């Protein structure tokens, strides 16, 4: 049907078939005559997975063959989504199997809505890692990706009674058709022990001893026949009451048990920390082996990039200096010279409780050497700081990896600049306030050491795969070449007053929105109008997001309609969804109050059709997939210098919609490419958030100066979204009112303005359209190709190539 | 190469070949350039799998559509050993992959010692229902074997300083490609709760919920087409701080992780009950559902039977009862005719302390409507026993199930019988031994429920598998058909004067011979003499199997060659093996002597290769397929009246071994068949027992009189076998002087006399084979075929057919 899904040839539509009935009958043992989707489901990943194997071993061997510079990218998180139909587009396959399952009589978006997402990651920085495989791939790069397999990945979302309740993910019960198992590969992981100095150096023993078992899945570059690796590693005991002891095996594999979903707080967990310490190790001793392969380590950086995706993996360091000097006898000088050129590290926040400073008491238990490594590591340092900036003292302990307190601490992100030669901030403004603030001491010692590399989105999964419909009529226009080339996107700037084009555009974004709906009602017992504009805020719940922002204009509207109801307004659905982290008792708190918001809003007779709020469940990548085509306004709405980057933020702009935010993050540099004119921009930037709190920030002020915000307050007090519960939301209230971090209050007022705007904007469909043409058309920076060929030449030192392997 | 190994077709040959290159590519996910030993296994594997798939359909399909009388063989335990060759076997592919193999440069033995064991089970019970299996699908059977999939099966046993090392048995580490898990028919098992009394009847309620979820492995009949389904079941918790409750699953998930590995001593642990119970609700579950398929409950007992193997699945004599009466609404007494006319049940040992006494108070909690049920079954039960025995209040103490003291208790034994239309035992003697007194009072109330099926072992895996050269020379003489009908082995005795015959058999014993005296060089440092008598123990170490009486023999060897050492004496190979309960402290004691007596023996100068001890570590299925094909003499020594059975005896019998043994469980029918005087019968009787049970066994006695007994123990006293600690075996002293419950020195002398007749008959090699081929000849009626026959026609009220499906 659609021709940016490839050719549905009548050779392979026939060879498909019969490896679906081959699948079916000796792979799953069932009979068509009790066949249910599921089966189904799994016949056709096994069909197109056989497609991935003979491109994933030749690609492999090609890599052992000619030995190139390996990439590999160590995160704690690999938000993937669904594969199937990713695997099918990458391929060239999607129309075949749609004409293939078609004429056995099924629907295969029936059939793709059956696989299980591969939660494993909590957001942003999941995703990421996701996109970036998906890039590095399709850019021919050597890469691998490494993790851990959790058994349950981030959980499913319930919402009773209008509060969030936690579902374990149990993701893996019907099975993983894309992972292979390779229990021969297993290695050793060591815990606890002592350190022994003897004669000939420094010795780990008496450890415990955790088997880390790899399971590989591939990652199929864009129509290239690249097929690169993520490999992801699970805990198992080693084999040696007699039921009790056997019982216990427990203990070793919760390592790989579970994903933290703490994305608000450091919480110094044990746990976490042997699962940090796990993905290093394991990872650590591949590398080592797949270099010796090739033992002079001089040439070790020459062969090996390691990427830290946040300071989760940073015991890269300090493991990979263990290594060096205590197994491979390098002098220490030389491995440190090794280390840093080997290891680069990527920022994500500069909130200060997101920074991973771990008790030395806990380092001491259970990673003995590394603390005696990290020690070292510290005292050249600071001998570099003292001789740099002679009797500097202050700077001295501000730039420790040691923090000296009542629990003494090591600071995570301090060890990673100290042991890498590139520092990433993930936007331009994100780059900048490191140098400026957290980091600046850093930056002074070592200038050289900091860059920035724009966060982007693969457009893959994010046009293609999601939107077909606007990949096509794109297509129709400027040809197939942008998929793997965002920047053709320009192109579309000439047919910004072309009348065809302007009715396709809108006709897309209608026909995703009915569907959107449709999918609404059939789901869930939610009716939407489709013809009010789409207000979507989509991302984990947190207070420097502003979710609550968004719920005060919500409740203005909803008053104004109160106060004139016979008065005209652009009908609106408003749409806030995502995860808060178990434990953030306020992100909690805000999930309710949108429900509860709904309760009132959603029943009120004077109301009608022209406001609607829900809250959209079980945020996650396969939703987003849903959501994002069916936008029309993208609130992106953090306190200015909060947001790093942010990555929603591009996928609603190549999908059609219009921003609503603040100078924060990559906000500012997707302004700047599509221009101030073309996006809803307001609120406080960096420096008067600066000057706010000089002075010192004064929430009263706000209350007593603007009557319709002190109404909504009011109303939260008093109890009228929460008759039989009047202070429900006192909690709320009294962070508003006395200790807002975010400043809700001072952006209030530019934003409800920008809001009418937005609304005036949309009562001129061609108008509105015209400047989404102009959004879609210059988002061709946001793409992770882009980044990703940032990160090889200045990082990595690597070419990228868009050259074809023989397949 | 053997003809009984089937054809090799040059079209096969093709075939297998290239679907064995598929399996390598597209499963394996491996090149020819990296591919190991374990990876041409698994291509193997699945290969020979692929071949039962459509078998396995059209079976199962076939009985829904035929709707046949269905058996449900319930136990906790299958071992079933190695899958591989007995699946070749069965479907007449051994020399065409044989052939395939070769012709890929691959050796299919080798790869064939790659597969682990599926050590789901102890010993002989659980031997037996893998033989069962084997038999009821060569028999034509729709027969289900229900069961749980232990992540752990027996213990590996490593033997460290002459000590007995237990660590777990990994066996699913690298897969298991036989098992095809059934996700989508999880099912839910209740624990725990309270009754609660309602007018509609009584319902259970506040459980807590595990789920049962089914695993299939295909059982292969021999060559008739018919593959039937052994599901076996895993517990997963449900999936409703946030980290423990996730890592608390395990609690649940507990319940199928490791095969309880005491077979000496009833311990009534919770986790135990628990897995009872799983087990046991689970299949009802199924077996319900299955026969709804075909609701009036009249018809239950015409379209299903279920076996007990043992009192372990008791519980579902109360579970069905539950199911009828609380869910399906039927009155009491029609439920209960269901329920006797559904269940018989089997016993396997008249030891006391083996017996299933479960604590009121573990009940009472676990499963408190299974209580009030059972309690109700004895009040009724115990009214019949008063109106049949007017005035025997002493018949009804002892009749009952609940039994009284300073812990209730529920004997599991009684509830089988009351609850049951058949009671069986395992051969003659023992069946007798059951009527005569354990259950005395129960067959003087219902004689007619009391059965003998003396037990057997499947000639395919015992015969043709592990012994082709006896396969082919005995094919030769009389054709194929004795495969499948084992009475056919008498037609050998017109060939007990035949030169030819009686050379091949010799034959054939040699080179088995050299084979396992070559595999004890190349897997571990022992180097035996092949022209010695192979004196062979295999079975669980216990008290009662009395390898302790094979141990004073083999030092009255060694002590008569220290006496006279010019004398001639014929070489012996004397190997024991076998694992120990893990608490069983005197079986951990029994193998050290074995061991230390061997450290005393192999390293005697004077002694040479005329006499060597050799425990066999880490005996299990696989070992037995290689042993006993080497056996020359079987040692069957069990004091009369305590091996129920037996069946490692049989194995012996059919692979060309002669028995020395007492006359105990089937060693009776054995003898009977082959004729005493070809046999080495030894030892008191069952009344020979009882009588010095009368006036009580007194060991002092055989001490004072036998100077060649008295010289051992105060060997075994002063540290003649332990230098280091002279003291080490006084436990093993002061039990056989002092509380030998199993009479060994009354048996001692006439053991070492029948010993000395033994190899004076070995000295005499035509003469040695004559007698070989007589019992060889006469060992049809022990196979399993002939017992599951008796099971259908006697029991389950089925006919058997050797009518073959059209695959
Ligand atoms: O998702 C992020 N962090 C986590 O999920 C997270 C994961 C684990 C622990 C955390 C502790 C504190 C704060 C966050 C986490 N960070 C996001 O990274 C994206 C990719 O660079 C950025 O676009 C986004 O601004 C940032 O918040
Ligand atoms: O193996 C047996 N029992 C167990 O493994 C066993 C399994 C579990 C608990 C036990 C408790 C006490 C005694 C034995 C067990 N019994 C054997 O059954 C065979 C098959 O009928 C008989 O040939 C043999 O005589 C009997 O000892
Ligand atoms: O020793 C080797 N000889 C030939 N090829 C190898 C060898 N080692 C690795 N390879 C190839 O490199 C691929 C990936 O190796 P890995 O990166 O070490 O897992 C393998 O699948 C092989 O195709
Ligand atoms: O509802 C049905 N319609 C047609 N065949 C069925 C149906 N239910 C079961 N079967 C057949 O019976 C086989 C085994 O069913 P089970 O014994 O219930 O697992 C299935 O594989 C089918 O071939
Ligand atoms: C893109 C994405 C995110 C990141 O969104 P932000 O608005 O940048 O925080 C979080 N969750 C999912 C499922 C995503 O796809
Ligand atoms: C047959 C068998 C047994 C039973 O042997 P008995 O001598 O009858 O106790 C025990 N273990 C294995 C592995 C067997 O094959």
């Amino acid at each position: 049907q659609i021709s940016v899904r490839g050719l549905a040839g009548v050779e392979n539509v026939t060879e498909l078939k019969k490896n679906f009935n081959r699948h079916l009958h000796f792979t799953l043992v069932k009979d068509r005559n009790v066949a249910t989707p599921r089966d189904y489901y799994f016949a056709l990943a096994h069909t197109v997975r056989d497609h991935l194997v003979g491109r994933w071993i030749r690609t492999q061997q090609h890599y052992y063959e000619k030995d190139p510079k390996r990439i590999y990218y160590l995160s704690l998180e690999f938000y993937m989504g669904r594969t199937l139909q990713n695997t099918m587009v990458n391929l060239a396959l999607e129309n075949a199997c749609d004409e293939a399952t078609y004429q056995l009589g099924l629907d295969m978006e029936e059939l793709e809505e059956i696989e299980e997402d591969a939660g494993l990651g909590n957001g942003g920085l999941g995703r990421l890692a996701a996109c970036f495989l998906d890039s590095m791939a399709t850019l021919g790069l050597a890469a691998y990706g490494y993790g851990i397999r959790y058994e349950f990945g981030i959980f499913n979302q319930k919402i009773c009674g209008g509060w969030q309740m936690e579902e374990a993910d149990d993701w893996l019960r019907y099975g993983n058709p894309w992972e292979k198992a390779r229990p021969e590969f297993t290695l050793p992981v060591h815990f606890y022990g002592r350190v022994e100095h003897t004669s000939q150096g420094a010795k780990w023993v008496d450890t415990q001893v955790v088997l880390a078992m790899p399971y590989d899945t591939p990652v199929p570059g864009y129509r290239n026949n690249v097929v690169n690796t993520m490999r992801l590693w699970s805990a198992k005991a080693p084999n040696d009451g007699y039921i009790q002891a056997v019982l216990d095996r427990n203990l070793a594999e919760n390592i790989s048990r579970v994903l933290y979903p703490n994305d608000n707080f450091f919480e110094g967990k044990e746990l976490r920390l042997k699962q940090e310490y796990f993905v290093v190790a394991a990872t650590l001793q591949d590398i080592i082996r797949r270099f010796k392969s090739s033992t002079n380590f001089d040439a070790f950086p020459d062969k090996v990039a390691i990427q830290l995706n946040d300071t989760h993996p940073s015991l890269a360091i300090p493991e990979l200096m263990r290594v060096l000097v205590d197994l491979e006898r390098l002098d220490w000088d030389k491995a440190w010279e090794v280390t840093v050129k080997t290891c680069a590290y990527t920022n994500h926040t500069v909130i200060p409780e997101a920074l991973e400073r771990w008790p030395v008491h806990l380092l001491e238990t259970l990673l003995p050497r590394h603390l005696q490594i990290i020690y070292e590591i510290n005292q050249r340092f600071l001998n570099r700081v003292a001789a740099a900036f002679p009797g500097d003292v202050d700077r001295l302990r501000r730039m420790s990896l040691v923090e000296e307190g009542a629990v003494k601490r090591i600071n995570m992100a301090h060890l990673c600049i100290a042991g890498s030669h590139a520092v990433n901030g993930v936007a331009r403004i994100h780059s900048e306030i490191l140098k400026k603030t957290i980091f600046k001491d850093f930056y002074e010692l070592e200038p050289h050491k900091f860059q920035n590399k724009t966060n982007g989105i693969t457009p893959r999964r994010w046009l293609v795969l999601c939107n077909p419909g606007l990949a096509e009529i794109i297509a129709e226009r400027i040809g197939e070449e942008y998929i793997s080339d965002l920047d053709q996107l320009r192109k579309l700037l000439s047919y910004v007053d072309d009348e065809a084009f302007i009715r396709d555009v809108a006709k897309v974004k209608q026909e995703n929105k009915l569907k959107f709906a449709a999918y609404l009602e059939r789901e869930y017992k939610v009716h939407i109008n489709p013809n009010s504009l789409f207000d979507v805020q989509v991302k984990r719940i947190h207070e420097y997001k502003r979710q609550l922002l968004n719920c005060l204009h919500v409740i203005t509207l909803y008053n104004r309609i109160k106060k004139e109801p016979n008065k005209f307004v652009v009908p609106r659905t408003v749409m806030i969804g995502g995860k808060a982290a178990p434990g953030y008792h306020m992100a909690k708190m805000i999930i309710k109050l949108i429900t509860a918001i709904g309760d009132v809003v959603n029943h009120d007779p004077v109301v009608g059709d022209r406001l609607r709020v829900i809250f959209l469940e079980n945020y996650r990548v396969s939703l987003a997939e849903k959501v994002i085509p069916a936008a029309d306004l993208s609130e992106q709405i953090s306190t200015a210098g909060t947001e790093a980057s942010g990555t929603g933020n591009m996928k609603f702009m190549l999908n059609g919609a219009l921003t609503i935010g603040t100078m924060d993050g990559a906000n500012v540099e997707m302004a700047e490419e599509a221009g101030e004119e073309n996006f809803f921009i307001f609120g406080m930037r960096v420096e008067d958030v600066d000057r706010l709190d000089q002075r010192g920030y004064n929430a009263q002020e706000y209350y007593d100066r603007i009557p319709e915000l002190r109404q909504i307050i009011e109303q939260l007090s008093s109890g009228f979204f929460s008759p039989k519960q009047p202070d429900l939301f006192k909690d709320i209230v009294n962070m508003l009112m006395h200790h807002d971090r975010f400043k809700v209050f001072a952006d209030y007022e530019e934003y409800v303005k920008c809001q009418e705007r937005v609304s005036a904007l949309y009562k001129n469909p061609r108008e509105w359209t015209r400047m989404v043409i102009r959004n879609i058309a210059t988002s061709g920076k946001f793409s992770s190709d882009r980044t990703i060929a940032q990160y090889a030449r200045e990082i990595w030192g690597v070419e990228p190539s868009r050259q074809r392997l023989p397949a």
